[PDB]
């Protein structure tokens, strides 16, 4: 099955005890018949912990993307056995999908370290990818340059994780406007009870002058409401400064289409790893 | 004449007394040079400076590039009159074609500040672009990941500026391997006398382990030899970390084609402005 090639680099840096993964480029990706081209990007992670995933920038309308991106996994050399590098090429669109054009796995036991690995390898078929299920959140972003008004509409969520024993969840979403690690504003949606697919369609606005929009970050977190007890977050995602892949594309599209609300689905990630990226 | 559209943003930031220029995207670029498409990028400068230009990343094989890039010009509001913003869309080539697809000028006197300008405007015809003439330098880059060997071959130069009264120049080139503002190595070619188009074809090597190649910078400077007196640089250019446009493409191509020498012509820039970018 012809799915194209991926050029990558692999190297263990004994100095800083970290694995270096390079996503150079992909070639000959399958040509769509329902679209024409693809908006490819690569997710990079190490099994068995599909918690931490990295993403390349999403490339527009192409079957031969050149990424030139580097990623890092802090792992002690003596803990490499049992781990597998996964490089999945996704086809972007504003949906929850997970359209895996193809992928390439590299079991650490097949790698000759102490020498730099850099090569092309054919992409293999794959429908589902090892993923931690927390659900998807859907929201729209709209920015009016002149007025300096940022509008975030929390539309809906689906397949949320079950936070209530012998039940579902009581999901609510809160937004955090941030700038340089500093919390500028907070917002919270109403609470929906007993559901994994809440529908909100609640709009919120912020005042972000054009001279700042380029430095802020909008953090969206979905949590479960618990009357008697702590409200545990089920997952989060953020867009704006330093965001990557799909999140960066969402933010960019917003800036490219002033005055228009761009809606898009995002895959929720574990609160801990998203916080490290906002760090 | 159909040359495509450019979407840009313009705004004066009275807070930091600087002009903000945004190059969002271009559409319908004419299907020309290099076959089916082009490798577009935009040079941005404020006339009558002409000496300081900025460049967007070069986008591969496309007639509808989305840049999402921001640039800054520190200019006092009271010194804006008499200045013109120039946004020229070039088509990338490894030769010294300096081919302009189209351009769009914005005289400051036509801008209504105190309000964000963001729009599309058709590109206009243009052959030559206001340029400070210093000449072009041609060199090749080759990198061997495993061996950690970086090879720079100074091939030749052309149209060098005349540094000798009632004569031409006595050009020589020196290379600076840098890392984090720190000078790691130096190299110098032989000296060619009385010429504006010297031919060198001199090769040099550096030891840059794979775990560092991603952080170094190769600075190439062309100077005029003067026996009795100071050797004045005619111009320079650099590639690697933080390099942009054509320079970044050269560096990337090197990394994408290990073990192969990638040759390319570069337009020399004034020593002062290049140093500010290496700052
Ligand atoms: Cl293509
Ligand atoms: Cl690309
Ligand atoms: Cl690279
Ligand atoms: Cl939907
Ligand atoms: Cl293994
Ligand atoms: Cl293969
Ligand atoms: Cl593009
Ligand atoms: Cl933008």
């Amino acid at each position: 099955e012809k799915l194209g090639k991926l050029q990558y680099s692999l190297d263990y840096d004994f100095q800083n005890n970290q694995l270096l993964v390079g996503i150079i480029q992909a070639a000959e990706l399958p040509a769509l018949d329902m679209g024409g081209t693809s908006d490819p990007y690569v997710k990079v992670f190490l099994l068995p912990d599909k918690k931490k995933k990295f993403e390349t920038k999403v490339h527009r309308k192409t079957l031969n993307p050149v990424f030139n991106e580097q990623f890092t996994f802090k792992v002690p050399y003596s803990e490499l056995a049992g781990k597998t590098l996964v490089m999945a090429v996704y086809d972007f669109d504003r949906f929850s999908k997970h359209d895996i054009i193809g992928e390439f796995k590299v079991p650490m036991n097949t790698v000759d370290f102490g020498h730099v690995t850099e090569e092309w390898r054919d992409l293999q078929s794959a429908e589902k990818e090892e993923q931690e299920k927390l659900g998807d959140i859907c929201f729209s972003l709209r920015y009016v340059p002149t007025a300096g008004k940022l509008t975030v509409v929390i539309l809906e969520a689906k397949n949320l994780k079950k936070m209530d024993v012998g039940g579902l969840s009581d999901p609510y979403v809160k937004i955090h406007l941030m700038q340089n690690g500093k919390r500028l504003k907070k917002k919270k949606t109403t609470i929906k009870k007993n559901t994994l697919n809440p529908y909100y369609n609640e709009s919120f606005s912020f005042e972000v002058p054009f001279e700042q929009i380029q430095k802020v970050q909008v953090v969206v977190t979905v949590l479960d409401y618990d009357k008697i007890g702590k409200n545990d977050a089920i997952g989060k995602v953020f867009v704006g400064y330093n965001s990557t892949g799909a999140e960066l594309r969402h933010w960019s599209d917003m800036l490219a289409n002033p005055r228009r609300p761009i809606a898009q689905w995002h895959t929720l990630q574990v609160e801990e790893e998203v916080d490290a990226m906002l760090a």
